[PDB]
């Protein structure tokens, strides 16, 4: 069995290997990369996502989100307070202001210590989940807006024909902006490209041990657990590496830098934070190996998780017994 310790693997494809996306995902799996829940892919030196970023300040963040925390430093939840619209130029200036800028630090490890110590005492503002793409249309390799769609995958593997679309999303981050512990909708894969700016630190639990994390989360957030049998679908709970280690939960960590891709694998729980002003692009995708995970994915029916249009068909086809209850939570 490849990668039995479930380490995060890092890949350096050649320009030739970068042509066929699906093939390279299958390659990484042949080497055991999925067992970690997360892999890093460093593009060949000849590749570029786009010519320059010199023109991105005009993008609009229609609903910036202020991430307010409650709890203790290692075990907290965050809620998103909506703020007035602002341009990327406005947001970058805010990120770099004395109130929000990254503090002096020695190295990534020092900065990680400062994040876990102090996160809860601040409320950073995140421009998340913005439909759009920063890949040049002429970039043919690993262009996240030109992937094969999840609908097409389900049609090819299962023969059924469904509505729905699959487009990328932009994320504008600043110091301490935080992504809570989650798997993807329908336990899909994700791919994330860091276009520019400061790094993103990731934490991940191997898919084979996801239920260990869920059991700890039920213990640590007991009112939330009573409210919903899949409350991590709400994407609000944070648990630190120190707390994970105290409770024996297997995990790994890695820091993504600008120019790098990360792939999350089906049912790979992940969480993390941004080091300073940055911009990422991400999208969900499927492969044939995902279908079994889609069929078994948990679902929130309490009403909190509210998701895209396109998840309807996935539930309806893969989880018909759950469909009626889940759709009530949508409506
Ligand atoms: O970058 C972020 O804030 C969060 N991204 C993801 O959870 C992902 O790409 O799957
Ligand atoms: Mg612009
Ligand atoms: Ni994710
Ligand atoms: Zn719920």
């Amino acid at each position: 069995a490849q990668n039995p310790n479930c380490n995060i693997m890092i890949f350096h494809p050649t320009k030739e290997e970068f042509n066929d996306f699906d093939k390279y995902i299958a390659y990484m799996e042949s080497q055991g990369a999925h067992r970690a829940g997360l892999a890093k892919i460093i593009p060949p030196k000849e590749w570029k996502a786009r010519e320059t970023y010199d023109n991105i300040s005009e993008i609009l963040i229609a609903t910036p989100l202020q991430q307010v925390a409650s709890g203790r430093a290692g075990v907290f939840t965050q809620y998103h307070k909506k703020k007035k619209a602002m341009t990327v130029g406005e947001y970058r200036h805010l990120a770099n202001s004395k109130k929000y800028q990254t503090p002096p630090h020695q190295n990534f490890e020092d900065l990680e210590r400062k994040y876990w110590k102090n996160r809860i005492y601040n409320s950073p503002i995140y421009g998340a989940d913005i439909s759009g793409s920063l890949f040049d249309e002429n970039t043919k390799q690993w262009n996240l807006g030109h992937l094969g769609t999840i609908q097409d995958l389900l049609e090819k593997e299962c023969g059924v024909v469904i509505e729905g679309v699959n487009t990328p999303y932009l994320y504008f981050g600043m110091w301490k902006t935080t992504f809570a512990w989650h798997t993807e909708d329908m336990d899909l894969y994700s791919i994330n490209y860091l276009h520019l700016g400061e790094p993103k630190t990731w934490y991940v639990v191997p898919p084979e041990h996801g239920q260990r994390l869920e059991r700890l989360a039920r213990e640590l957030f007991p009112g939330s657990s009573r409210g919903c049998g899949a409350f991590l679908r709400h994407k609000v709970a944070l648990i630190s590496p120190t707390v994970l280690k105290e409770n024996g939960i297997p995990f790994n960590r890695i820091t993504q830098e600008a120019g790098e891709f990360m792939v999350t694998f089906p049912y790979g729980y992940h969480a993390g934070f941004n080091h300073g002003f940055n911009c990422a692009e991400a999208i969900n995708f499927a492969t044939p190996r995902w279908i079994d995970y889609g069929k078994m994915a948990s679902q929130c029916s309490c009403g909190e998780a509210r998701v895209t249009f396109s998840m309807d068909a996935f539930v309806r086809i893969l989880q018909p017994e759950r469909y009626d209850l889940w759709k009530r939570g949508q409506d």
